[PDB]
């Protein structure tokens, strides 16, 4: 909330380059309402925000010194959100791993981002699973992992992405899950 200083909550996308997050920013940027300046795909920019229900959705973090949140702050809960893209039967690649690791212990939940889930279905509950075996847990499951089985080509689950991402902003501001 506001009361507290409403820090910018940066929905930091994270998974791998294979897991198509690329895809993700690709497809959205196909689909945007404001940006910055250039969404495009170049080392002085790239990500933008995103204003859909009228919700900051800065997207991407700036590395300084840690990707996701310097690690060094206690007072200071900041708002970051871990976008965690996933890719069918792939589950959880390396920098899945590194980056929920990094991510999951702010006391923040994670997003997975199933992409190429716009064919019937790879194994959903195995690639949970795994998820879990982070401890992430989904909300299916009532852990505080959000399971987004989207798509961003057939741009059906790219709308449902930015659904869980806002129902975050939502929840957040009360108790979460429990």
């Amino acid at each position: 909330g506001s009361h507290m200083v409403e820090r910018p909550p940066v929905v930091t996308i994270m998974g791998h380059v294979d897991h198509g997050k690329t895809t993700l920013l690709d497809a959205i940027r196909h689909s945007k309402v404001t940006e910055q300046e250039a969404g495009g795909i170049t080392q002085h920019i790239g990500a933008y925000q995103v204003t859909v229900n009228d919700k900051k959705i800065t997207f991407l973090d700036t590395p300084g010194h840690e990707a996701f949140t310097t690690m060094r702050a206690r007072g200071a809960q900041v708002t970051d959100i871990v976008i965690l893209v996933v890719a069918a039967d792939d589950g959880v690649m390396p920098q899945t791993v590194e980056a929920i690791n990094h991510a999951k212990a702010a006391n923040v939940p994670i997003i997975v981002a199933i992409n190429k889930m716009d064919k019937p279905e790879a194994n959903p509950d195995r690639v949970m699973q795994e998820l879990m075996e982070y401890n992430l847990v989904p909300e299916e499951w009532g852990g505080d992992t959000i399971f987004c089985k989207l798509s961003a080509k057939t741009k059906e689950g790219l709308d449902h992405l930015l659904e869980m991402i806002l129902l975050v902003s939502e929840m957040e501001e009360l108790k979460a899950n429990p």
